[PDB]
């Protein structure tokens, strides 16, 4: 209790605020659909889990977003100064994107500095996904140097990670905008309804962005286009396929479109069809080449069969139940649980044709074993599998070293085959 | 790259956002249900259809809406200003309306000017929705004179048609209120679910309206007040009548 004076870097924030008096600010809100979001994170983090990477985060993907809507839109760049007691424009040369890093300190009170990403606007997802990290990496170990501070162009904070709906925040001086991101929730009226119920309406999730701007160099009409922009971005077709490509996911992104009323042909048969599909044609988008060669004279066949849009289904159907007929050993099943199971049977590391067979007895039997998956082998085996690959490979480049020029037709690349045939 | 002086038009947006910065400012939000509206325009937008007249706007419903509603809370329509050092409060003779043109130049840049329809309270609906045309016809000619540009007691902006949900605009010097109008959709939540389905629920559309407004000469229960009857008006049996007699 009493009255304390300011010290450290509490008065630097202090005098930066009152600084920042002399900007007239406005503000624009719009709220945008997240299911497509949530859906198409979960089969990045998929493809990553299996590859022993890491995991990304719903800040990096509008992060992403972000520059991709400044850049079509480059005036949200641009600042405001006195020179030589003139009013100029500054139109900076880069797009360097500051970030709100929460840290505690070593007394044990919170302070945040704002930290950059640098040239931004020559990145792709890959390259912008490591610079992120590396910001936050050093920031932990507290090896972050006086640069990493300096020449920011645009910001983004997230109120959203304790819940704000959201927020207005200030902005500081020699920038032009601040973008807000808030909670990714349902909204208020429905957070005590059954699961059950909401997913029969068809209700989605939301995100809140906000943009609060100066007025002397930048108008209304641009920040609404800016908002508009970054609003179609995350439900488009094309942004997706740049994330997929760039992350070495092999699938077909998951598209937006209207739920659809059940009628005419019911759902579940379409669920069965959907299955069928799978057991015949998924052996031709399998995990089968070990390089990543398309030769360039062969027809592409067609497997426009193997997407759920064919059969007359949406991402509003994956959370609901269907009867499958004793697929998987179970007579009720969500069409989630469906395409994982066909996605983990017939488009890995084995493709398989066998339903062209005529005895009925023979599908089954295959069928049965190719749906319970291969066997964990035990320690002894793996340590047998390695021997016999080092065996071929240690006798071809014996060869090499020995008998230069001599014909030998070498085993190289298909080394498998000896532990196959044993 | 790098840096420009700032000439002409933009030089005195410049000046007059810097002045603006001496004006204390509060702002109120309000949500209003928009189905009656979408009907009974379809129903006006048919009779012009085979007199062979035009076609009415919801800027025009709102904005007649607005007026009536300064009319019934006339504080909305007052300022301040410092005369003879001394603090001092202005009530003017008519309520002229702002509207927010955006009009691109002969350059290639967007730039918004303010002008006035004057004298709007001593108007019915016909009067006011020529008097709309009148101003927004003569922009595109390019033959607004300097008297049209002065005046103008309050404003109205719409950033829903981009589709921006609402705003927290800027008050300019010489007036005591802005009012904004947002986005007329069905909430993000609902973007993706089937028209039978809304159908069966009962769902229907927004329209979210703000108010800006200098705290000096205004408080915050007027304000509310005022939004109020603004939500009254666009559901009221009354109000419809005189349109529909109208035209």
């Amino acid at each position: 209790p009493g009255q304390t004076p300011i010290r450290g870097i509490f008065k630097s924030i202090a005098k930066n605020m009152d600084i920042s008096l002399e900007i007239p600010t406005a503000t624009s809100v719009r709220d945008m659909p997240a299911r497509l979001m949530f859906e198409n994170r979960a089969m990045v983090n998929d493809q990553l889990k299996r590859t022993r990477g890491g995991k990304i985060s719903f800040t990096h993907i509008i992060g992403y977003a972000m520059v991709k809507a400044v850049m079509a839109h480059p005036d949200m760049n641009n600042s405001y100064d006195v020179i030589d007691g003139k009013p100029t424009l500054i139109v900076p040369e880069h797009i360097n994107l500051g970030l709100a890093i929460d840290l505690p300190q070593k007394d044990g009170s919170r302070a945040l500095v704002v930290a950059a990403i640098k040239e931004t606007e020559k990145m792709n997802f890959s390259e912008f996904l490591a610079a992120y990290e590396d910001i936050v990496a050093r920031s932990r170990k507290g090896k972050l140097t006086m640069d990493d501070y300096q020449g920011v162009t645009v910001s983004l904070t997230n109120p959203g990670g304790i819940g704000t709906r959201h927020s207005v925040p200030r902005l500081t001086k020699g920038q032009g905008t601040i973008i807000g991101v808030g909670s990714m929730d349902y909204p208020a009226e429905f957070q005590g309804a059954s699961e059950d119920r909401l997913a029969e309406l068809g209700v989605g999730k939301l995100v809140t962005i906000t943009s609060t701007y100066d007025h002397r160099v930048i108008q209304g009409a641009v920040s609404g286009e800016f908002l508009r922009t970054m609003s179609r971005l995350l439900t488009d077709d094309s942004f997706w396929d740049e994330i997929f490509d760039a992350m070495n996911v092999p699938y077909t992104p998951m598209r937006w479109a209207q739920d659809v009323p059940n009628t005419g042909v019911d759902k579940n048969t379409r669920v069965m069809q959907l299955i069928e599909a799978y057991r015949s044609r998924g052996h031709l988008i399998a995990d089968t080449n070990p390089l990543s060669w398309v030769q360039p004279g062969m027809p592409v066949p067609d497997h426009r069969d193997l997407d759920i849009e064919t059969h007359n289904l949406t991402i509003w159907d994956l959370d609901r139940t269907f009867n499958v007929g004793g697929f998987g050993g179970k007579e009720t099943m969500t069409l989630r649980e469906v395409l994982s199971r066909l996605r983990a049977a017939y488009t890995l590391k084995v493709g398989s044709e066998y339903t062209h067979i005529l005895d009925r007895d023979e599908r089954t039997w295959l069928q049965d074993r190719l749906e319970a998956g291969m066997p964990k082998p035990t320690q002894a085996e793996q340590k047998y599998i390695l021997q016999k690959l080092n065996a071929a490979e240690a006798f071809e480049n014996f060869l090499q070293t020995k008998y230069v020029g001599q014909k030998r037709f070498s085993l190289e690349g298909a080394e498998a085959l000896i532990p196959l045939m044993d």
